[PDB]
């Protein structure tokens, strides 16, 4: 059969709406970031454990930065065609739930392959492994997540594709504590069937070839990445003024 079937109109207007979404929600200049309090990098080379958690002298910056990214994941979520038709306790309940997974995602535009870094702009706004460490994370989440990065960069998504994965990955039903499941599913497929239709008329071969399940695997690996950064965040919290160098939104969504 081999059929590539025209987006429909709706479609292309949850693309459109998707896409000036992120557009409002995702500076690609990092504008913002001078705003969060100011990176630290204490000598570490070593990667301390014992230090890292002494100190977390690049927490506070981190921390401002994901609270700073889950406010604009919520502007984004709002905005996904079909979410505001969902209850608030459900509509929470997919934000807590993919928060960390989305940005994951959304920092896929700031990482370089060039140094393998989140590069926002000078040294100061330029994020190494090492400057997760230093936030009190460890290699059993920071090596996987720059594989997943890569991974996910070599896939080359169109700023479509881009945009469909994170509402799709943020409208799923197997989330814990969902209600509405049913509905949830199908504004998820409704997205899902987008991402399939464009990936079949609009993306040219061979970065095409078996795109989707790529996608969708990336979305698994995602679940992953969250279930051992819930394990760090735990670790993290254990340590004494830990609260003071997050944010209240950071303590909610991962408390
Ligand atoms: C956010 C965004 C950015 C980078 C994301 C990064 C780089 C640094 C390390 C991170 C974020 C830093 C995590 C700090 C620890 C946070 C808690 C909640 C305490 O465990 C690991 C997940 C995503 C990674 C920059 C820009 O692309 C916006 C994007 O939303």
């Amino acid at each position: 059969d081999s059929l590539r079937p025209k987006l429909s109109e709706e479609q292309q207007r949850i693309i459109a709406i998707l896409l000036d979404a992120h557009h409002k929600t995702y500076d690609p200049t990092y504008s913002d970031f001078c705003q969060f309090r100011p990176p630290v990098r204490v000598n570490d080379g070593g990667g301390s454990v014992t230090l890292e958690l002494s100190q977390l002298s690049m927490l506070p910056h981190l921390a401002d930065l994901v609270s700073y990214s889950i406010q604009k994941v919520i502007g984004f979520a709002k905005m996904i065609p079909g979410f505001r038709d969902l209850t608030s306790e459900d509509q929470i309940v997919l934000l807590k739930s993919s928060a960390i997974e989305v940005i994951m995602l959304r920092s896929n535009e700031s990482f370089t392959m060039d140094d393998m870094s989140w590069t926002c702009g000078n040294q100061d706004y330029k994020y190494r492994v090492s400057d997760v460490t230093k936030a009190g994370h460890s290699l059993e989440l920071i090596e996987p997540l720059i594989k997943f990065q890569v991974g996910l960069k070599k896939l080359n998504l169109h700023e479509e594709e881009h945009v469909l994965l994170m509402a799709i990955c943020i409208v799923s039903p197997d989330r814990p504590g969902v209600q509405d499941a049913a509905l949830i599913e199908a504004i998820q497929d409704r997205l899902s069937n987008t991402l399939q239709t464009y990936i079949r008329c609009r993306h040219p071969p061979p970065g095409s070839h078996l795109l989707y399940a790529k996608m969708i695997q990336k979305l698994a690996d995602l679940r992953s990445l969250n279930e051992e950064h819930s394990k760090q965040y735990r670790c993290l919290s254990f340590q004494p003024e830990c609260s003071m160098k997050l944010t209240p939104l950071v303590l909610e969504v991962f408390g």
